[PDB]
C-alpha cells in the first residue's frame, strides 16, 4: 500500500470528502448526481463508479440504483492518452475499458454517454467552463449531490466566483463539494456563493483542503417561458406510437424504471413513417454554431454510439457504417457546404473533399466535390423499429396493436383514451409520439406541425450499381446496394400537404430524375432502373426551423392568457401552462434516424425531473412551445 499512484488520495479527497461510501447507504433517491470541474483521464470518475459498483453488489436492494456524472473538461485528452494513463491503475482496469469504449471525438458541446448497462450516465461537456455555465439549463440548478471541484492548483483561470456561483446555483440543498486546495480566495468564493466551508487535513504531507454543504437552495434567474416539467408518475405510462421513437423512448424510459405501455393503430410498429428499407444517417450542419447545428452534432454522434452499443448487446439491424458524401451539385448546396466548412471539425465527424477523393471513396465518381460524414451511413429502420420495440416488449413494455386512439381527455387525475372498438384504457402519463398525426387533437392543434409525403424508390443493383460504397446526397438521396437484398433505395419527393401513401408513377421516375439531374457529368446514374415500380411512401412531420418537438404538451390559451405581459416583466414569473402529464416527442422530418435517440433521452430524463444533455438555447429551441414563447417574449 504506496501513496505514489495517486488513487487513495482521490478516494480520501473527493470520495471521503463528499462522505462517500457511507453516503451511497443513506440516499434517499434512486439516483444521485455528481459534478466534476475537469476529467482527465477519468481519475475521479473511474474511482466512483468502482465504489458505487461495490456499493451495487452489496446493498441491492438499497433506494439508490443510479449515479449521474457531469463533467467540465476544456482539453478533452484523445483515448489513446487516456489508455496510457490507465495503466497507472490496473485494479480500475474493468471500468476503463467501458469507458475508453466510448470515449467521444473532441467535439464542443455536452456528449451524453450511457454506462455499465445504464447504470451510469456520464455527461462530458468539452468546452472553456467560463464561457460554458451561463449557457446551461435550468435543469441543472438545485440538482447536484455532490461536486468533484478539481483542476490545477490555484494557474488561476478556473478559480472565479463565476464558477463558485454557478456551482451553488446546481447544487440540491444538503449537496456537498470538496476540493484538494485550501486558499483563501477559493475558501472565500465558496462561502460568498452559499456554502457552508470547512477547512481540513490534506492528503497526507501537505496541503490543507476543503469541504462544504449547501445549506439552503439558491432560487436562480430561471426562464419559466420554457419549463421542462417532470411527470407526476412514471409507474404508469402509456405511449401514443410505434415508430423509431416510440422504441427508443420506451427504452429511455425503461433504464429509468419506469412502467410503459404501447398503443400502435396498425398491426405493427413501423408502419408509418419508420418503416423504409434504408435511410440515411448523417448530421445537419450549417456552420452557424445555432441551436440547430449545436443539436445535431450532439444528437448525431450519441444516435451513433447507441446504435453501436445496441449492436454490441446482440440487437440485429441491416446497416453499413460506410459514411456518407454530400454533394457540391448546385450553387446553393456549394454555399451551404462551404458555410459548413468554415467552422474547424475534426475529420473524423466531417471532411471537405475534392471530386477526386470523394469518387475514390465512393468507387463511383461523384461529379462534384463536397463534404465527407466517415461515420454516417444507412440502416434500414424498419428492421431497427422493430429490433427496439421487440426489445422494449421483453424487457416489460406490453404492447397493444390495432388501437388507434380516437378520444383523449383527462378526467380525475388519470387520461382516458377511447379506440377504435376495443375497451377504453385510462392512464396516469401519455406520450404522444404519433409523427404526421401529431396535431390533430384538440390538445395538439395549435403547434405549427407540418405533413410531408415522400416516396422511396426500391431499385434492382447491377455490376456497376454495387461499386457505390457510400449513400450519395444531393437534391435526394441513394444508398449503396443492401447485400442482403441486392437493392437499394433512392428517394425522395417532398409532397407538402399530401399525406396519401398511395404508389405514384411520376413520383418513381422523379427519384431517378433527381439523381440525373444532379450528377449530370457522369452516366453510371443511367443505370439507375425504377420501371419495376416498386417504392415505398410514407409521411413526415416537419417544422419550419428543423428541429424537433420533445416535451411536454403546452396549454395554448393558458399560455396566450398567462404571458400577455411577459416581456415587461422581463420579477418571478409562473412556469409554462401545459396540459397535466401530457407530453410529446416527434417532428423529426426527414431526419428522425440521426435524432431520434437523442429527443428520446431528453424526454425521458425530463420526465424524471433529471439534469438534461444539451444547454438553454439548444433546449428552448426543441420545446414544444417555443414559436408561441418566441412571439410573446418580443410583443
Ligand atoms: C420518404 C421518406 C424518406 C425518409 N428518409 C429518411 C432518411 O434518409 N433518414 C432518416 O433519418 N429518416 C428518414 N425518414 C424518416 C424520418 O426520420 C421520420 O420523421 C421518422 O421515421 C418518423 O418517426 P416517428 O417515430 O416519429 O413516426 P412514425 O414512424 O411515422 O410512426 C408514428 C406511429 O404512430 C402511430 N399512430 C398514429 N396515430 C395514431 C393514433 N391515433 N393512435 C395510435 N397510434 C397512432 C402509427 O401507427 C405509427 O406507427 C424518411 C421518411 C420518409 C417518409
Ligand atoms: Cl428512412
Amino acid at each position: 500500500f504506496s501513496n505514489e499512484d495517486g488513487l487513495e488520495e482521490t478516494h480520501h479527497v473527493f470520495l471521503k470528502g463528499n462522505g462517500f461510501p457511507a453516503r451511497f447507504a443513506s440516499h434517499p433517491q434512486q439516483s444521485c448526481i455528481f459534478a466534476e470541474t475537469g476529467f482527465g483521464t477519468g481519475l475521479n470518475f473511474l474511482t466512483l463508479w468502482r465504489d458505487f459498483a461495490l456499493f451495487r453488489q452489496q446493498s441491492p436492494n438499497a433506494t439508490l440504483r443510479r449515479l449521474h456524472y457531469i463533467s467540465f473538461e476544456k482539453y478533452p485528452l484523445h483515448v489513446a492518452d487516456l489508455a496510457s494513463a490507465h495503466a497507472r491503475w490496473p485494479e480500475l482496469a474493468s471500468f476503463a475499458e467501458q469507458l475508453r469504449a466510448q470515449w467521444p471525438l473532441p467535439l464542443a458541446g455536452c456528449h451524453r454517454i450511457l454506462l455499465a448497462d445504464g447504470a451510469i450516465t456520464l455527461d462530458l461537456w468539452f468546452g472553456d467552463v467560463n464561457t460554458l455555465l451561463p449557457t446551461l439549463d435550468d435543469s441543472l440548478n438545485n440538482q447536484v449531490d455532490a461536486w468533484f471541484l478539481d483542476g490545477f492548483a490555484p494557474n488561476p483561470d478556473m478559480w472565479n466566483e463565476q464558477l463558485f456561483n454557478a456551482m451553488a446555483r446546481m447544487t440540491r440543498p444538503g449537496g456537498t463539494f470538496s476540493t484538494f486546495t485550501a486558499a483563501g480566495f477559493v475558501r472565500r468564493g465558496l462561502q460568498q456563493a452559499g456554502f457552508n466551508v470547512t477547512k481540513v487535513k490534506g492528503f497526507g504531507q501537505k496541503r490543507e483542503m476543503l469541504t462544504g454543504t449547501l445549506p439552503q437552495q439558491i432560487h436562480a434567474p430561471t426562464a419559466p417561458w420554457y419549463h421542462r416539467p417532470a411527470a407526476t408518475r412514471c409507474d404508469d405510462i402509456a405511449i401514443i406510437g410505434g415508430g423509431i421513437v416510440s422504441a427508443l423512448t420506451a427504452l429511455a424510459l425503461q433504464r429509468r424504471g419506469a412502467v410503459v405501455t404501447l398503443y400502435c393503430a396498425d398491426a405493427q410498429p413501423a408502419q408509418g413513417a419508420s418503416g423504409n428499407r434504408q435511410g440515411a444517417l448523417y448530421p445537419l450542419l450549417n456552420g452557424k454554431n445555432d441551436a440547430l447545428e449545436t443539436f445535431f452534432t450532439s444528437a448525431f454522434t450519441f444516435a451513433r454510439r447507441q446504435y453501436d452499443q445496441l449492436l454490441e448487446q446482440g440487437i440485429a439491424f441491416d446497416h453499413q457504417w460506410c459514411g456518407v458524401s454530400q454533394l457540391a451539385f448546385d450553387d446553393k448546396s456549394r454555399g451551404k457546404i462551404e458555410k459548413m466548412l468554415h467552422t474547424q471539425w475534426p475529420v473524423e465527424f466531417a471532411e471537405a473533399m475534392s471530386r477526386e477523393q470523394l469518387s475514390e471513396l465512393a468507387g463511383l465518381d461523384c461529379a462534384h466535390d463536397g463534404i465527407h460524414y466517415p461515420a454516417g451511413g444507412w440502416l434500414c429502420p424498419s428492421d431497427l423499429t422493430h429490433a427496439l420495440m421487440m426489445l422494449a416488449q421483453q424487457n416489460g413494455m406490453t404492447c397493444h396493436y390495432q388501437h388507434e386512439l380516437q378520444r383523449l381527455k383527462r378526467i380525475d387525475s388519470q387520461w382516458q383514451l377511447t379506440f377504435g372498438s376495443q375497451a377504453a384504457k385510462h392512464h396516469a402519463t401519455v406520450i404522444l409520439a404519433t409523427g404526421h398525426r401529431l396535431p390533430e387533437w384538440e390538445q395538439t392543434h395549435h403547434l405549427p406541425l407540418s405533413a410531408v409525403r415522400g416516396q422511396v424508390s426500391h431499385i434492382p443493383t447491377t455490376p456497376v450499381l454495387s461499386q457505390l460504397q457510400q449513400v450519395l446526397c444531393y437534391d435526394g438521396y441513394l444508398t449503396p446496394v443492401n447485400p442482403a437484398n441486392q437493392h437499394h433505395c433512392i428517394g425522395a419527393s417532398y409532397q407538402r400537404g399530401d399525406i396519401a401513401t398511395d404508389f405514384r408513377l411520376t413520383e418513381q421516375q422523379e427519384n431517378r430524375e433527381r439523381l440525373l439531374r444532379c450528377l449530370p457529368q457522369v452516366s453510371w446514374p443511367q443505370q439507375v432502373d425504377v420501371s419495376d415500380n416498386q417504392a415505398r411512401c410514407g409521411v413526415r412531420c416537419a417544422i419550419r426551423d428543423h428541429l424537433p418537438m420533445v416535451g411536454a404538451v403546452p396549454d395554448y390559451a393558458a399560455t396566450l392568457a398567462q404571458y400577455q405581459d411577459l416581456s415587461r416583466r422581463i420579477n418571478d414569473i409562473a412556469v409554462a401552462p401545459v396540459w397535466p402529464e401530457l407530453f410529446m416527442v416527434g417532428g423529426l422530418g426527414s431526419r428522425g434516424l440521426c435524432s431520434a435517440p437523442l429527443v428520446a433521452e431528453i424526454l425521458a430524463a425530463q420526465m424524471f425531473g433529471e439534469p438534461l444533455p444539451l444547454d438553454a438555447k439548444t433546449l428552448a429551441a426543441l420545446n414544444p412551445n417555443r414559436f408561441w414563447i418566441r412571439k410573446l417574449l418580443k410583443g
